């Protein structure tokens, strides 16, 4: 109002890392930050024109916007829905959100100086664009985004619409034959991918070990040490491009290869099959086949068998090589390396396969470890041209807020609209310098809709995260969301007359897939749990509703070979004001170093001093809590979920190991990276 | 005979190495340490046949010989040529010569127990190899090469005709465009060509300096440096595998590139405009410009306009950002790296450009200095695929041995088949892996016929290397054999119906390539060069020939657009048993570090203890006699020559440089390594 003083909005944020005589936090003191941000900053930088007509105008005049997206509907249709979208109310609830909102995602005038949009036009914007041309879905698409229930992947949240604009999608999964050409692709992939920015993870396992044959002579091959340092150098060129490699624990390099993290900035990933776990219990040995030998004889590449069902039968083949390490040591070696490191990042295999309902085999994953779809190789001709395009793996994610969507009756609206959304993403996408991933986006329609704040909604609520309570509510939320999702899916290929290639081999196709939800133990074990659902207005999926779209999809098919994947949520997550993943949160008051200041705060949603106690955080609620939690998710989410595990500095590489074997026994398909408490 | 002792090869070889009271050598030890190895080591792990035809038969059978090259004449003709090699009476001359062709050369069974061919079996499949089937060729190479007048390069003598075979070119130069596609393609082109043995080099001087713009946006690009990585990389990876990168000296990063070498595997190599030498002259600064500007000024790229004719142009140009650094400074820095690493090579790209007789410019040479040819730039999708197949550089080379040519009448013949010899090799070629390496060697056909054991004839006739004499005799030479070589690249164009690929535009075409000719200069100016080839028989060649030569290229054109190049011999030098260049000795007994001894010695061609006066070793002769002489030849071949200055370790880079600007005044294309004497 008229005359007011304080508007320094970073002493403001700053004073969120204050406590007082009685452990008391002043969270006022963060929307004052707010309040004289848009004050001192936003507003007087802000460009306004004199309607949102002559700004369309300008702003695809000048280069900004792009005429494409808007010449997909009529203008009017297009003056509307900005007018609804400023009209909704919408209101930045942290310092935080609004900062990072401002200062990395909105549009600038090229010089810099001045914003050319706001949270509602970057929403609109990609509402229209997702929509392609659909009213209705741009519409539910902008009040989706609007009302916090859905938030789609950085990359996307941040291009659409943009004139001079990077891609919609940003993390992609390669595999590598074991030969020259398929090798060259391979830098030559992460060259093009890394300096669009996007994260690649590249798996190893077919590679010939050190010392395989090449051309019939002994001993000459130089295994994976040398081609990743090839994928390093081509990921520190090109750039924000970040890099990852995947091996089999059973593969003769793999004590190399951990090796090379005792190489500097490529993420290493491991995958581990059941048998591995039984040998290390016996304090046997592991035996490490060569996939030189495993081509010749087996006809199929080392990632491409199932090690843990032919483990005796290798053993026993006289024309495949093998070598020997100690089981238990190699656990050992891979937590003192994550004790340090945080990776390598551990994928089960055996686990995955056996959850997966896609034909085929999962041999690899991400630089988040949450993608888990299959793939194929690709074969070249001596120039390098593709003489068989295989299919490789881009992952087009977003994410919905748990405690926004328990907050809207229409759950089914809900979910709809974000498979629809990411279903664009797919569709506009055709990543021409890598044919693999163009083929395979296009082949399966893969998407990745994942949950966030759910540790802030059962604060809000007033449960506390690992609780039966909990663990009861992600189980059935979870089950929830996956019935709309695979309907949704199924509509989708309904409407458009097509599956997923490869829909028939499915466990979808067969029916299979649903035998888990014919049974029962879909009825809320806690009472909490069935009051929220009912408080909502939300009705948990019945047998018949599952009878019922069992047939339908048994008769119409679903569009994307995949659903569901939970990444974390990295800076997505102020925007949105939710806890990053489905985890608890890292701290009360999560401090980062960013700014002018160095430091900028940020409180946990839904968090007074009246419910403290309700934000215990990562480190305190422990391992144990965390994988519990994850594993009533892993049961619905079809691909995977980034787990991290939290440990005080004090923890050694038994508790470590002792963690991720009560992660496997208990469910989990993979393990993201391992941190200690330092700050 | 009957019962003889002695017959340890090393130690009579090492008796090369003892000098006698009065400062002799007892040169019989080496023929005595042949006379054991043939004895003790060749004669009894040799396969003696019933007779040549169950010979090939096993040989084919067996998977050793391809049949392919023995089909394309009657089997009869085989075994009388293979008859007639054996009858010839060739005898290897030296204990080295003899080990290295049986060690490295000559095929051994597959468990690498026995030999399975001799000398003369080698000669007599690349004979077959190269004539395809052209009887009369054949027996021409046959004799060519058993005679000593003719050796192919090391990879086309080691394959031809084997079943398992590598490639008959191993050299190869490809340049760089400034995008992301070329960029990748050259990490692969590395990898696909460092496999199968090649050398290959690389120009950068098309690429962006570090601080470049990327789509518009300032300072983001990171220069070459970090390409170089990735191209080291790819060589170590693949292996016997060598590169290089040549960069032009005016560009932006020429200081942070030699800084690199104060990267450990690679070479480097600099070209240099005259512009450079007139600033380090007047204690001036040199001027370094942008290729992004240049490219967006101009429209072709750094490496395709000439800096020198444009210097004052690109100055004046505000559009065109300059850098600027000590030319004299710059000179100095180049001294010092080669005072400790022998390289950068150095390639003056003016004298080059005014020597080269093809339309267009060089800009570019090879991983020994003696290549330089044009090239064009290829452009691609982003698929990696090509859009259009520009012309990169393949280089096929043979030499001729001067003792041994001036030691025959028909010099003309000795010639042709060395041209026909090697204008096979580019006729077979079709290097896949490298679409414009491909078109290129099919556009140009270009080869590179090449000269050794100058200084090993100068000695025989007594004449001392530097000297008055044998600078009248290395010109006369190089004149009279380039006259015979184009003569027979007309032929081939006339027999063969076509020319080179923008024959027209050349200054065969015009005739202004023979202007040198016509005028006077070959007259001999010594009386004892008359003399040589006069007892030789060979005529040299009269302005009429040239007159007459004029026409029929101006008429028929020739098909080759190179004819001659100089690199310096490896070990193919001591099988043909020459004198490695055209320079002088290394030394009068070349100790080399091989065998299970350690070292195996090399006692200089025709040399004696009653002319060891001739024999001065290259450091003994010093630069300017070496420069002298290689300018002579300088002046008539059309490529270039590897050069090499061999200075006293008390040598400073003040006389490394003069010795760099005496071999610019005097015409010198360019300069291979400065090696310091160090053993
Ligand atoms: C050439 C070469 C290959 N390799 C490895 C890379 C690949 O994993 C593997 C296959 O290379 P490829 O090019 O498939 O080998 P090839 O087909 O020539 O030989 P083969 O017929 O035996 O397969 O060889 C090296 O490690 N170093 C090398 O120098
Ligand atoms: C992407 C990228 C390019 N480069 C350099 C490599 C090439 O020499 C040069 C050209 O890359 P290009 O892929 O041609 O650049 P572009 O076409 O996207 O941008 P522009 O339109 O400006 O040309 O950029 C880097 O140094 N680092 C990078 O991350
Ligand atoms: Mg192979
Ligand atoms: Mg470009």
């Amino acid at each position: 109002r008229v005359m007011q003083e304080t508007m320094d909005y970073h002493a403001l944020n700053a004073m969120l890392n204050l406590y007082d005589k009685a452990g008391h936090i002043q969270f006022d003191k963060d929307q004052q930050a707010i309040d004289a941000f848009f004050a001192t900053h936003v507003r007087p930088h802000s460009v306004t024109f004199a309607s949102q007509h002559e700004r369309l105008g300008t702003l695809v005049r000048e280069g900004y916007y792009d005429d494409a997206v808007l010449a997909r509907y009529d203008r009017a249709f297009v003056l509307r829905l900005f007018e609804h979208a400023h009209a909704s109310g919408f209101r930045f609830q942290t310092f935080l959100g609004a900062w990072k909102f401002y200062t990395s995602y909105t549009l600038k005038t090229f010089d810099g100086k001045r914003y050319l949009e706001h949270f509602e036009d970057r929403v609109t914007m990609v509402a229209l664009t997702l929509a392609q041309g659909d009213e209705t879905l741009a519409t539910q698409l902008t009040d989706e985004m609007l009302s916090g229930r859905f938030q789609p992947a950085t990359p996307t949240f941040l291009n659409c619409g943009k004139q001079q604009r990077g891609e919609l999608v940003s993390c992609f999964l390669l595999r590598i034959e074991d030969n020259m050409e398929s090798i060259g692709r391979a830098v030559n992939s992460a060259l093009q991918l890394s300096k669009r920015g996007g994260g690649v993870a590249f798996l190893l396992s077919n590679l010939r070990e050190a010392g395989a044959p090449i051309k019939r002579i002994e001993n000459q091959s130089s295994g994976v040490i040398p081609v990743m340092k090839m994928l390093e150098d081509a990921f520190s060129y090109a750039n924000q491009g970040a890099g990852a490699v995947y091996l089999h624990a059973h593969h003769p390099d793999i004590l190399r290869f951990l090796d090379t993290k005792r190489i500097k900035t490529l993420s290493l990933g491991v995958v581990i099959p059941d048998i591995t776990f039984r040998l290390a219990k016996e304090n046997a040995q592991m035996a490490l086949f060569s996939p030189y030998d495993i081509q010749r004889r087996y006809g199929k590449p080392f990632g491409d068998i199932a090690i843990s069902e032919r483990y005796d039968e290798l053993i026993a083949d006289p024309h495949v090589r093998k070598t020997y390490i100690n089981a238990r040591d190699f656990f050992q070696t891979l937590a003192e390396i994550q004790f340090e490191s945080g990776y390598p990042y551990i994928m089960f295999e055996d686990t995955v396969n056996r959850a997966n309902p896609i034909a085929g085999r999962i041999n690899m994953s991400n630089l988040c470890s949450e993608i888990l779809q299959v793939n194929s190789a690709s074969r070249y001709d001596d120039n390098l041209d593709y003489t068989h395009i295989g299919h490789d793996i881009s992952c087009n994610l977003g994410s919905l807020n748990i405690a926004h969507v328990m907050d809207s009756p229409d759950i089914g609206r809900t979910v709809e609209t974000a498979i629809r959304g990411l279903t664009a993403v797919s569709d506009m996408s055709h990543i021409r310098s890598v044919p693999s991933i163009a083929a395979g986006n296009a082949a399966s329609h893969a998407i990745g809709l994942g949950q966030m704040n759910l540790h802030g909604y059962l604060a809000r609520e007033g449960i506390a995260y690992g609780s039966p309570e909990a663990l009861d509510f992600t189980n059935l939320y979870f089950y929830t969301i996956t019935w709309h999702a695979v309907h949704t899916s199924m509509r989708l290929a309904r409407e458009r007359g097509k599956t997923f290639a490869g829909f028939a081999q499915s466990r979808y196709a067969s029916g299979d897939y649903f035998t888990q939800y014919l049974q029962d133990d879909w009825q809320p074990k806690t009472a909490k749990v069935r009051a929220l659902f009912a408080r909502s207005g939300i009705t948990l999926p019945t047998r018949e509703m599952w009878l019922k779209l069992r047939d339908d999809v048994m008769r119409y098919g679903i569009y994307n070979q995949n659903l569901q994947a939970v990444p974390p949520t990295g800076s997505i997550s102020y925007i949105n004001h939710a806890t990053s993943s489905i985890h608890p949160i890292v701290a009360k008051i999560e401090i980062r170093k960013e700014g002018k200041t160095g430091r900028v705060y940020y409180p946990a949603p839904f968090m007074t001093n009246e419910n403290l106690d309700m934000y215990q955080d990562a480190y305190d609620i422990g391992p144990e809590k965390i994988i519990d939690t994850y594993a009533e998710a892993t049961r619905h989410v079809d691909q995977g979920l980034s787990l991290t595990l939290f440990f005080p500095d004090t923890a050694t590489t038994r508790d470590i190991n002792k963690a991720q074997i009560y992660a496997w026994r208990k469910g989990i398909k993979s393990l993201y990276y391992i941190r200690l408490r330092q700050l």
